[PDB]
């Protein structure tokens, strides 16, 4: 049923998954020197391309390919519209490897036809807590703890084949070539997410959304006026009253994050992310890059009291194209990013997130039920959305875990 994924070092079924007890590689250990020097063979009308992410035109080419051809909802009503500034941020973290951004162009005119991006991530991905308990009970502790150390691996995102080239098996060829380029750098594992079901996820979570401007959301058919609001004399006034928020944060102490905060935010974030089975480890440079405010892209606020940062939250912006509405061109969405709470209940900290997002003109706040995102869904009036985000590894056996044991946010 999978002419491509059946050939790859991933668990092939849920049964295989269910019998995985330790973290570790799937494949033959291999070396750099084993790997073909030369790009994978490709049709004489296409050519491989490595975009220069410090070239504005290169970024623009990737931007237009994703604007017109990237992920849509199931009813083709919305399509993500990652900005150019966002793409430069996401694609170029500290020590990114340029060669890991892989494109296919049509030779004759250098039209970008497909793209995939890899970036470095340092990931904790050793045997999960519940399986370590089972390993104690079997006398198998050392084997379970073998791959406990964070690993420098590849995080894959932005896979996209132009709509005119769909279903010609181009995606596999892009994935093989990305894989070659990563392996040539002595990296052998990757982490990626998808909303489609592939062999075989290690975790799956629902999406959630929190309405900020319900009048717009209804107008674009992101949201409906729900049936129960009809027994009401006036639906929309009631919907707006339901989702109203204060004008200003409620936490005294809350301000935008500045560069001097990097050390304290690193410390509180890393302490927090330890409570999860799979999670990123960030250097001060990585914290600076991913969390310092960037206009239009990422927004981060800390709670500081008595000159100490105690809590913080972050969200990033991705607008979506609204396919064919005469009043609105764009859905202006905020996505919950990393956070850490030490002084206040997480629901009180995230409420300030919603208040800030709302004041700054966002229409909705979205998220996946990773991290402790469930502890605030009901109080903060998040609703479950359609479908699920699945998490996967390339070349890594991993027991199934709950998405509340997953601490990697994927942009
Ligand atoms: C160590 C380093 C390793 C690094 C690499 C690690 C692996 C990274 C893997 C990528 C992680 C991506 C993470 C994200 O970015 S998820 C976002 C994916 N992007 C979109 O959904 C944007 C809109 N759609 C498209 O652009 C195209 O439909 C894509 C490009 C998705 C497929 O193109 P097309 O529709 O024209 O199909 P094909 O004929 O060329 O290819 C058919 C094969 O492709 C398999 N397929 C379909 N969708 C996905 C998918 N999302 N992940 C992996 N595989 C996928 C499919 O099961 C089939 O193989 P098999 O079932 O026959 O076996
Ligand atoms: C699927 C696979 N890989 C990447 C993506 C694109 C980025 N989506 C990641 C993401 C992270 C966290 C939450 C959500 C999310 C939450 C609630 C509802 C939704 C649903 N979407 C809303 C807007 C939109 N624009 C184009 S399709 C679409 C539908 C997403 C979405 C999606
Ligand atoms: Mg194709």
């Amino acid at each position: 049923a999978h002419a491509f994924w059946s050939t790859q070092p991933v668990p092939q079924t849920e049964d295989e998954t269910e019998k995985i007890v330790f973290a570790g590689p799937m494949d033959e250990p291999k070396t750099v020197a084993d790997i073909p020097e030369e790009p994978y063979p490709i049709a004489s009308t296409f050519e491989w391309w490595t975009p220069n992410m410090e070239a504005a035109d290169d970024i623009h080419a990737i931007y237009e390919l994703l604007r017109d051809n990237y992920v849509e909802d199931d009813d083709s009503m919305f399509r993500f519209n990652y900005s150019e500034e966002f793409l430069q941020w996401a694609l170029c973290p500290p020590n990114y490897i340029p060669d890991w951004h892989v494109a296919v162009r049509r030779k004759a005119d250098k039209k970008l036809l497909a793209f995939i991006a890899g970036v470095p991530v340092t990931l904790r991905m050793g045997t999960p807590k519940y399986m370590k308990v089972k390993a104690q009970e079997k006398g198998e502790g050392e084997e379970a703890a073998k791959y406990d150390e964070p690993r420098h691996i590849c995080e894959i995102n932005f896979l996209c084949v132009h709509k005119q080239l769909r279903e010609k098996r181009l995606a596999p060829i892009l994935i093989k070539e990305a894989t070659r380029r990563v392996n040539r750098t002595n990296v052998w594992q990757a982490v990626y997410t998808a909303g489609v079901l592939l062999p075989t996820p290690y975790a799956s979570g629902q999406y959630f959304h929190r309405s900020l401007n319900p009048e717009k959301l209804v107008e674009i058919r992101f949201s409906g006026i729900p049936a129960q609001y009809q027994k009401f004399q006036n639906p929309m006034a009631m919907l707006k009253r339901n989702y109203q928020l204060p004008s200003a944060p409620k936490n005294s102490g809350l301000r935008e994050m500045k560069p001097s905060d990097v050390p304290q935010v690193r410390r509180i974030l890393m302490n927090y992310l330890d409570s999860f089975d799979v999670g990123p480890v960030f250097s001060d440079a990585e914290i600076s890059h991913y969390l310092l405010p960037r206009d239009g892209v990422v927004f981060t606020y800390v709670v500081e009291n008595d000159k100490k940062v105690t809590d913080f939250f972050s969200f990033y912006r991705i607008p979506s194209t609204v396919i064919g509405n005469s009043n609105y061109n764009l859905l202006n969405a905020a996505y919950v990013h990393y956070y850490a709470a030490t002084s206040i209940p997480l629901h009180q900290l995230i409420l300030d997130l919603l208040i800030v997002a709302h004041s700054r003109g966002f229409d909705v706040c979205n998220m996946v039920e990773i991290l402790d995102n469930r502890s605030f869904v009901e109080q903060l009036k998040f609703g479950a959305g359609d479908g699920h985000l699945r998490y996967y590894f390339y070349n890594w056996a991993y027991p199934k875990i709950k998405p509340s044991q997953v601490a990697l946010v994927m942009l």
